[PDB]
């Protein structure tokens, strides 16, 4: 038993992480089959990032003006192009550690894993989920930008997320492996807010449901309520309202521990207006919101990749 | 900058993980150089465990009555021996994806890497600290023993851990790769209490100067105080003394922030006497103590491995 946050194993998204150095700017690039994947403003001076003109940025520049180097040995440049905030690199040699991949799109309140990088090499793995407010709370020093957030099927590496910018608040915003920034953000150093950061309703009440399953008992009350109810307190603590889907996603849950959503709805609805009163729920003194109703499935029956 | 817990690349480790099965059990097995090692219980049944002669049980063992299975391709076992806890299984093939490792007994508030697998397949990664009552908190289901706990240099795997039980809390107990257990604990299914669980100060002291790196600064107080005025407070709370050694491998944190340690400890004797307040520290509602002081400048140096 017992639950943790838990990234996906990183071997594959390793073996696609190259350094790509562009004058004296340096980040990470993403090598699949023959093109690589990164972040646009490696174009871009310390100068250059606070009022970019991308495309008079990379007139200057030319397929030599790209060093790719996958650890010792380097991939020659024969082709370059901007799709939306990336940069694709095409070079001469397909990547023979390419596993089998997609670029897909997340939705808002669905987690995945980043894979932090330096030089091209890693350094960490965690699990981020992306906010309603297309934010992610990661960890990210100088040079971190080129990683990548990512998912696995069984064998196949479902790429979702590139970092760009560290905002003024501290979180980290950035785009999907297509160059399209998730939020209103543009890779420029300027002063740039998200939105009022909510949480992720359906996800607390699935982390209610494993601290259910994982012996955590206490919080579990005798109230019921209803779906505008919950939602008019849910919209008092700046919760995302909960739709009939959501109730659907956490059948798998429901139907096991044999506690209808709205009694978890009912027991949470008592969480948020009386508080923890100093205890803590799987380890932690707060609610939880980043576990998707998929993440507790899939550490309650153990699906596993190769 | 941001601050999260992050378990290292796993992609060296999962190139040695093998499903090892013996009789109806079946389990996972680190496969390094010509030698596969597993949790010795692998020639238990369910009604063998409750009270197992582990000699008894592998007088009866041959090599052939061991498959393990890498992914597809199966190695043949021309050798057995039982080291302890463990089983070191000697195949004809060494492991072509073999890292450079070593083979390292932590000491209790060190942290590490865990590998989850099931059927020898990687399910995910996660950090954990070898508590000091050499129990960790994990998240492990059936069919998880011979998961390996380990930490990475730069090029070198170390080796620390691997996983056999889960006690009647919820807390898991397992041995080191020479098959010793961590803490007075023996492989049997059987009724086993770890000692009172206090908590690591050196690491959440460590945790605090992350805090303030990253701009969480409320708690910071005006105090100070002496080491056995501190630990007078620290031994009320369940913590660990702090040393004069503590106070040295802290001085990097200390030395960067301009926080005396002892001016850290009554920020943190404080915390123990007044709580919180309702108040987050980094993102949780309580002292976090899985931050080992090399963790935190991990974090906020930027090494990277290869
Ligand atoms: C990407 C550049 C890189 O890593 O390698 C060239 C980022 C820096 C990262 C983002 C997270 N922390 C970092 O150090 N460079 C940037 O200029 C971007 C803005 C756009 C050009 C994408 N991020 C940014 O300006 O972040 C502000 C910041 C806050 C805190 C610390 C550093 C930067
Ligand atoms: C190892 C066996 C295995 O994974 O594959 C053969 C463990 C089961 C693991 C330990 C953590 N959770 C599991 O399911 N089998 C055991 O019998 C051991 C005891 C010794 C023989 C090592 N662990 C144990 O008895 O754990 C009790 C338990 C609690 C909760 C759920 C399952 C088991």
């Amino acid at each position: 038993s017992g639950f943790r946050k838990m990234a996906f194993p990183s071997g594959k998204v390793e073996g696609c992480m190259v350094q790509v150095t562009c004058g004296t700017t340096t980040l990470n690039g993403l090598w699949l089959d023959d093109v690589v994947y990164c972040p646009r403003h490696v174009i871009c001076t310390s100068e250059d990032m606070l009022n970019p003109n991308y495309e008079d940025l990379l007139i200057r520049k030319s397929n030599h003006n790209f060093l790719v180097q996958a650890g010792n040995v380097q991939l020659r440049v024969i082709g370059h192009s901007m799709q939306n905030c990336v940069l694709k690199l095409k070079v001469d040699t397909a990547n023979p550690k390419t596993p089998k991949y997609k670029f897909v799109r997340i939705q808002p309140g669905q987690t995945f894993s980043v894979l932090a990088c330096y030089n091209g090499s890693p350094s960490g793995v965690y699990q981020c989920a992306m906010r309603p407010n297309f934010t992610i709370k990661g960890s990210f020093l100088n040079g971190s930008c080129g990683s990548v957030g990512f998912n696995i099927d069984y064998d196949c590496v479902s790429f979702c997320y590139m970092h760009h910018m560290e905002l003024p608040t501290g979180v980290h915003a950035g785009t999907d492996l297509e160059g399209n920034f998730y939020g209103p953000f543009v890779d420029r150093q300027t002063a740039q807010a998200a939105g009022t950061d909510t949480t992720i309703t359906v996800n607390v009440l699935a982390w209610l449901y494993a601290a259910v399953i994982n012996g955590d008992r206490w919080f579990l009350n005798r109230f019921t309520t209803t779906l505008n109810d919950f939602n008019l307190v849910a919209m008092k603590y700046n919760y995302e309202p909960l739709t009939q889907d959501h109730v659907d996603i956490l059948g798998p849950l429901s139907a096991q521990t044999g506690i209808a959503v709205l009694d978890m709805c009912a027991s949470l609805k008592e969480l948020l207006q009386n508080g923890m009163n100093g205890r803590t729920i799987l380890g932690s003194a707060l609610l939880e919101d980043e576990f998707t109703p998929f993440d507790v499935v899939r550490q309650c029956s153990g699906v596993t990749f190769q």
